[PDB]
């Protein structure tokens, strides 16, 4: 199976008077590139994606594929819907226009049955012919992927090689690999990064990488490289920033963050999404001090 | 204050070879419509809004006016959107095709905060001058519109009205109503659908109304008519069946009873939702026989 593993970053979408700044967004992926992260993931949760146009998405996508051109870092582009049809045509975008993979979100609020799940992503595998990411964060959908649906679509579906984990459910996590060791857990969760790679997960999509990137690619390779006290060491003194970045719903205290360190412009969301409050404002800035932040 | 209330049928929308079938969406309108209904939301989650396109959606709006005119029928429209601009758009066009208000379902996948919310559902209260009824169901959006901010969204906004629970939770329909006894609480949880109109609620907006739309209605009628005991009766009676249709997510085991009551042509979904399982088919059709089903 080809993969796609590693430090991985679920970007920001910076917006700029309503709309998506398009070189702010060149220049943080390529500020990723230039801090050891192996792959990008334009357009998740954290990168707003329920508020992108279909149109503004696709945008992302490419930009992301265009400035990791002659790189090692890979595009692992965010293609999950709800609707299985619209989900198939976002995998096939990423598929033509140059993603190295696809990330695809558990369908959210319509809450399919295992059944469904698993057809929707063998309609989605069969579509293109790159590594499908399967993501399970039942408390962003009200669904979740269950271990035997995560096994049977790694097993059946010949593109699909793991799943980006965001349950706080580390018996989950021993549970899938002890019983498909092949597959490629990958955490979506920062402050349990370490404790997942430590099992034999092979990569994160980190939300804290958005901020502090080498930190996180350093903790994810001395992981693989089964220096398990370095890791942990980097795993543990990121748990206040970890945290402090889910004070509020992500992505608005890592935009927060992200613009208290001067990375972007403004702090600007589409709504349902909001500036945070005033005193999570002051709790996200002074955590930060702990922390060196690179710059460009 | 305008206002949308009483019995209130979520309908679902049938589908015939890949597309909605029209003239069986107008003819379970006209269904509904004798049989006590007081009002039709089209294009709930009950009605697989997630995978009907845009155009879809606008389509069965229209039908369900068309079909509600020169009746005292109601149209609620499903408006909802966990991207702001999209739910005012929906919002719009709901209010220049003739709906007599909206249903908006609170922002799901992307978990806005309180803030959030209240901006959200301002926007969308400014946008139009028709009654727009909040709808909350963290089981599915992933997020809570608290009873302060409902309040709020009560107080401050002229067209915001009240409320469609299903949220399992009667401690919170105590709240409401005890602070705030002016606003419409309507249950979206069919099997308490009386102890929330016996709490002052006045409205159900039903799942199980599809199959039996006179029984909910006369629940309704009883409860709002204070004859308590005949609409306990029916409740009671009505649990086996109110249970059972969520035996799977909604909307698959009430379109699998239309199906097997032969008031729908075919038993489709739209991925990635599925037709049920075989047993839980069987244990729908066995509960479906114990209740007298109207025809056309
Ligand atoms: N990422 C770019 C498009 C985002 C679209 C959407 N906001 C809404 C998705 C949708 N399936 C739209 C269908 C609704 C038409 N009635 C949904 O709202 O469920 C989402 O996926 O979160
Ligand atoms: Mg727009
Ligand atoms: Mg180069
Ligand atoms: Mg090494
Ligand atoms: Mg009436």
């Amino acid at each position: 199976k080809n993969i796609i593993i590693g430090a991985m970053t679920a970007l920001i979408t910076p917006f700029k008077n309503g709309k998506v700044d398009e070189q702010s967004y060149a220049r943080l992926i390529k500020r990723q590139i230039e801090n050891g992260i192996d792959a990008v993931v334009p357009v998740g949760t954290t990168g707003e994606s329920a508020t992108l146009t279909h149109e503004e998405h696709r945008t992302c996508i490419e930009i992301a594929v265009e400035t990791c051109k002659g790189t090692k870092v890979k595009v692992l582009a965010g293609a999950g819907s709800n609707a299985t049809h619209a989900a198939v045509g976002l995998a096939k975008f990423a598929k033509e226009h140059g993603a190295d993979g696809i990330l695809s979100v558990a369908p959210y609020y319509n809450k399919p049955t295992q059944q469904g799940l698993y057809e929707h992503y063998k309609a989605i595998a069969q579509s293109v012919d790159i590594p499908v990411l399967l993501y399970n964060v039942p408390g962003r959908t009200g669904c979740e992927i269950s271990t035997d649906t995560i096994i049977k679509l790694f097993r059946d579906c010949e593109n699909i090689y793991g799943v980006k984990e965001a349950s706080g459910n580390i018996d989950k996590c021993v549970d899938l690999l002890a019983h498909e060791p092949r597959m490629m857990l990958i955490s979506g969760e920062d402050a349990i990064n370490y404790p997942i790679l430590s099992n034999g997960g092979k990569g994160v999509i980190s939300v804290t990488s958005n901020l502090l990137p080498d930190m996180i690619s350093a903790l994810t390779h001395f992981a693989l490289d089964e220096n398990y006290k370095e890791a942990k060491k980097i795993n543990d003194e990121l748990y206040n920033i970890n945290k402090i970045l889910f004070c509020e719903s992500n992505p608005i205290p890592i935009k927060t963050a992200m613009y208290l360190a001067g990375l972007i412009e403004s702090l600007e969301f589409r709504l349902p999404l909001c500036s945070p409050s005033k005193e999570n404002f002051a709790k996200i800035e002074e955590v930060m001090k702990k922390y060196k932040i690179k710059g460009f």
